[PDB]
């Protein structure tokens, strides 16, 4: 009569896998090269080529469309809106989240989406480059470091994290634990219960710590390679929001939508 925490494990990874419209498995069968193959953008022409595709309305304006750095900053956007919708569903499988009071459960994902989506982009990155708009687009890293300033410095940070963090070759089931502890952290500003998070915390990582050490049994140090990768994480998004301040501040037409400048509103 004890818990079972391999099962718990299966659990969250089968929320994972139902929950989020991209995996590791997914991406990686784009990236290796048949229908709806990936249109590459490497520059000013291939990006619009590939708006006036797959984001056509985006592009419809005329002399009235936005300069391209705020298009792709507000494709951006679109994705976190969407990611952040399916985090909250998964975080439903997580044992205990359900059962906190919602403004604590508003705080916990206030907090871990985005260290959650810099975690998953990490899946769909690779030294040259980018998954985009649900696999039907390749972005290159260097297209991407030619953007005009301020720009040009959204993505390299998250490419330095993901080439780190996909050296140490986690998969979905891995990922889908990481994802969950990431949401549990019992130190985030401003929670109300924070010994019922602190519990929960405590089981979800228990789970990720037996399961890490079965599936990498060749790799002893990879639980607190990944407790480091976690504290990196709220350190990139610390630095993410300052810079998405200067940018909504400075940059008259990059607006922010509203579901993001709430969860930004009093972050950092
Ligand atoms: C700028 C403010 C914005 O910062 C960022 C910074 C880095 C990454 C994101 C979200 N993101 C990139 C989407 C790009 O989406 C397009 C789409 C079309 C296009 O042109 C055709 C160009 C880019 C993404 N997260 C994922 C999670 C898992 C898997 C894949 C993922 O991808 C937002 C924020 O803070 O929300």
């Amino acid at each position: 009569m004890t818990a079972d925490l391999k099962s718990l494990a299966k659990r969250i990874y089968e929320a994972y896998l139902k929950n989020f419209n991209m995996n590791k498995v997914k991406a990686r069968v784009i990236l290796s090269g048949s229908n709806n193959p990936p249109f590459v953008i490497h520059d000013m022409e291939t990006l619009c080529m590939a708006e006036k595709t797959l984001v056509a309305k985006l592009v419809a304006n005329g002399i009235q469309n936005k300069e391209a750095e705020v298009r792709i900053f507000h494709c951006c956007q679109c994705t976190s809106v969407e990611t952040v919708t399916e985090l909250t569903e998964f975080a439903k499988a997580i044992p205990g989240f359900a059962n906190l009071d919602l403004n604590d459960q508003v705080t916990l994902l206030k907090y871990g989406v985005y260290e959650a989506i810099f975690a998953m982009l990490s899946s769909v990155m690779n030294k040259d480059g980018m998954l985009v708009a649900y696999g039907n687009g390749f972005i290159t890293r260097e297209f991407l470091k030619s953007l005009r300033k301020p720009f040009c410095d959204i993505m390299e940070p998250k490419f330095d994290f993901a080439m780190k963090f996909n050296a140490l070759e986690l998969d979905d089931s891995d990922i889908s634990l990481f994802v969950a502890a990431i949401i549990c952290c019992g130190d985030r500003p401003g929670l109300l219960n924070v010994g019922h998070i602190e519990k929960m915390q405590e089981g979800i990582v228990h789970v990720l710590r037996l399961h890490l050490q079965s599936n990498h049994p060749d790799d002893i140090f990879l639980f607190p390679k990944l407790l480091q990768k976690m504290a990196d994480l709220r350190q990139l998004v610390t630095e993410h929001a300052q810079l998405v301040q200067i940018i909504k501040k400075t940059e008259s037409d990059a607006a922010l939508h509203p579901l993001l400048q709430e969860i930004y509103r009093d972050m950092y």
